[PDB]
């Protein structure tokens, strides 16, 4: 409705059916319905609005993700609700998923910005990595390497089942799937 | 040196540097050396030298692991052998590393030329799992998430170690790596 999220809507379709530089600003503007100088005005140049619309849709699964856990008190029972939270959000938003998919750990998106969404947005992540190694439950590696590896582990799982989506219907599939994150991180 | 492999390296930087949709055949048959009807005879589309290019890549990367294995029988000595390999790989190779960080999980790939380098290239990938499970080793989970999972650990660890160069000669940074590798598939 905003012209804005006109153009931050058109970018994420773009970016993802015809990638980062085979999608020109002419393109974005003409499809979003605005001249490329309202597009030039919120986004200076193609990667500033790359880096803005990266950190928005990584906020939106964050807070989606929080959102669908209320804590008992049990580290791994949060774990389980917030991988399971993680997979339903990747079933639920293709497009979304596919951007994650193509830009997330990929070398098109500046390391700082892939930073800001690693420990800004998602820093309550390597907060419970913490809270898990100090209860004994979870092994004591480089905190930022058992990050990357949670996101790791979540781009091979939501490939998995989007590529087999019929195998996310099936329990023991979901089962291995948290099997398989939480035993890399646990104390052997 | 041949006009084929001018045209593959080529597209490998090109691919790389400005994406698949961002480049067109006349700029690789330019700065490969080629006129563009070369081009055409060897890759009758943009499609089938991005598909020849990755299982190409896929073969040196399944050749170079497999030929560094000094195999003893042991099962965890020679995943660790491996995943060292790989990892050696992808810092000794930062083009064609970036190449799989870029292309390897992404939606650009036809999902039966993923499959080709899946079960037929890396098909030895699935033995040793088969081998682990049948000896008590590794956990029993679908062997095709197995294999997913074992995709997005390396990409994780080799966009950890390629951020972080200097981890990489880090003793205990690469086995914590190995560590949230195999514990992920190991027994319980
Ligand atoms: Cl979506
Ligand atoms: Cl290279």
């Amino acid at each position: 409705r905003t012209k804005k999220q006109a153009i931050l809507e058109t970018a994420l379709q773009l970016f993802v059916s015809q990638g980062f530089h085979g999608t020109s600003t002419a393109t974005i503007a003409r499809e979003a319905g605005v001249a490329t100088g309202t597009l030039f005005h919120h986004f200076p140049s193609k990667e500033q609005l790359l880096e803005q619309l990266f950190l928005g849709v990584k906020q939106e699964f964050a807070d989606a993700i929080q959102a669908s856990v209320s804590s008992r008190g049990d580290l791994k029972q949060d774990a389980e609700q917030l991988w399971f939270a993680a997979l339903t959000w990747a079933m639920a938003n293709p497009l979304k998923q596919a951007f994650f998919q193509l830009y997330s750990m990929s070398p098109t998106v500046e390391q700082s910005v892939r930073d800001q969404a690693m420990h800004g947005i998602l820093g309550f992540i390597a907060e419970l990595i913490r809270q898990g190694q100090a209860s004994g439950e979870l092994a004591e590696y480089p905190i930022e390497l058992m990050q990357d590896n949670c996101h790791g582990q979540y781009l091979a799982a939501t490939r998995y089942f989007v590529d087999h989506p019929e195998r996310w219907q099936q329990a023991h599939e979901r089962s291995a799937s948290f099997a398989l994150f939480w035993n890399a991180m646990a104390v052997r």
